[PDB]
């Protein structure tokens, strides 16, 4: 994309800490920056839309580098970040809304650098990466996430000259679910074959699709939780087509590049239903605050290691949570992400393991040792209603079956028009964002 002149791209101050050894951290003056699909699309010498609602101008975009020519994005400027986008911060703490009434659904956030150029990479294996966070006041069918892509750290600017804005406009956007609702894919805006998706006003999907590893830290909403591990052959950022994207519609889920399913951990799925929820008789109260502590163990315990072993605890007012456990008869009690994990608990659940066939812990390691940008979003769900985090998925399945109950909600809950009216006031906050050595952050 072609960067607007009508406003200044402003992104939100984010200090984040950066620790040697317990209680000694330094500050790290990063940024937040909005996910260019939130932008303003117009003519690059104007004030017309190039894509409206959901849908791009067929006269300015008859194909996607007529379209790329004539339009361009333009910027977030400070007073539209809380007015327009819900986005906000107060020191540490970053607070997202998912509905800001002209009228603003969700919201997909990025981590930039302190030169405000680039995203914040992360290279995570044998770290450590922590944060405080608030989900007391999302429900069913909602997500507030926070999650690593292997996006550049560029946002593509090097590799495709026609996206002028970069990182600094939040572009190049991938992940493991080759998502084709990404309007800027290799610098060109993605309005070939574009379909609205239906009783979504402000979403499309186009030709491609951008794939990519993608680490989820956070899926969560108060009655459930999830992390996963999503590895890609390869792992970068992939304009994919066809078969390569592997597309639910076209019966491809598992023809792709990417590991759609993931390889996950989430407490209520493994069978701890009195884990994690809404109130103080839970072991982990939702309704309250608490610290997220993620834990990325090598081979050998250091940086040029295998990635082995995603590990999880807690803290919630000062108490020191250990993470939840695996609890089905005749399987081992694991409570970390690892192969053995992973082949064990899809077998039960009857799950192709496609987090093995794209080469395991060790592929998501490699996209981990590279570097990532830390993503931080809140969304409902258009197409599952969220029901693959916190309900039975598929809804019909026996609640009794391994793999089948995620959590406590309503088959009948996370219809995107009934949960952006009932939840339109809930707000995800991410704060005090913590990196460094394992032992280091709390």
């Amino acid at each position: 994309q072609n960067v607007g002149t009508q406003a200044a791209e402003e992104p939100l101050n984010l200090p984040i800490s950066v620790c040697t050894a317990p209680g000694n951290c330094q500050t790290e003056a990063d940024a937040v920056v909005l996910d260019s699909n939130w932008r303003w699309a117009h003519t690059t010498t104007g004030y017309t839309n190039c894509y409206t609602g959901n849908l791009w101008d067929t006269t300015l975009c008859p194909t996607p580098e007529t379209c790329t020519t004539n339009c361009a994005i333009d910027g977030v400027p400070l007073a539209d970040w809380s007015g327009t986008y819900g986005g906000s911060v107060t020191g540490n703490k970053f607070n997202l809304k998912f509905v800001t009434v002209s009228t603003n659904i969700g919201a997909r956030t990025f981590l930039l650098d302190s030169t405000k150029t680039r995203y914040r990479m992360f290279q995570l294996l044998n770290r450590e990466f922590t944060y405080d966070v608030d989900v007391s006041s999302l429900d069913c069918g909602l997500n507030g996430a926070l999650y690593f892509v292997s996006m550049d750290a560029d946002g593509g600017a090097a590799k495709y000259p026609t996206n002028k804005g970069g990182a600094k406009y939040g572009t190049g956007y991938c992940d493991a679910q080759c998502p084709h609702d990404v309007k800027w894919i290799n610098g060109l805006a993605n309005s070939k074959d574009w379909t609205p998706i239906p009783g979504d006003a402000n979403s499309g999907k186009g030709y491609y699709g951008n794939c990519c590893a993608e680490l989820d830290i956070w899926e969560a909403n108060k009655q459930s939780q999830a992390f996963t591990t999503h590895p890609c052959t390869p792992n970068d950022q992939t304009r994919c087509e066809g078969v390569v994207c592997g597309d639910n519609d076209s019966g491809d889920r598992y023809n792709g590049m990417c590991d759609k399913d993931g390889c996950d951990f989430a407490s209520y799925r493994m069978n701890d239903h009195t884990f994690y929820g809404p109130g103080s008789t839970f072991k982990l109260d939702s309704t309250k605050p608490f610290t997220v502590v993620s834990q990325f163990i090598t081979t050998d315990g250091t940086d040029n290691g295998d990635f082995k072993e995603f590990r999880r605890f807690y803290v919630q007012n000062g108490v020191r949570i250990e993470n939840s456990k695996v609890n089905f008869p005749g399987i081992t009690a694991y409570d970390s992400i690892t192969d053995e994990m992973c082949a064990a608990t899809k077998g039960l659940f009857g799950d192709l393991d496609d987090h093995k066939n794209k080469g395991g812990m060790k592929q998501m390691g490699e996209a981990m040792r590279k570097g990532m940008a830390l993503v931080m979003s809140i969304w409902d769900d258009h197409d599952v209603n969220m029901l693959w985090l916190d309900s039975n998925y598929p809804p019909t399945g026996n609640p009794s079956t391994p793999g089948v109950a995620r959590g406590p909600c309503p088959t009948t809950s996370g219809v995107p028009s009934e949960v952006e009216v009932t939840q339109a006031n809930a707000v995800v906050s991410f704060g005090n964002i913590k990196f460094g050595p394992i032992g280091s952050t709390v």
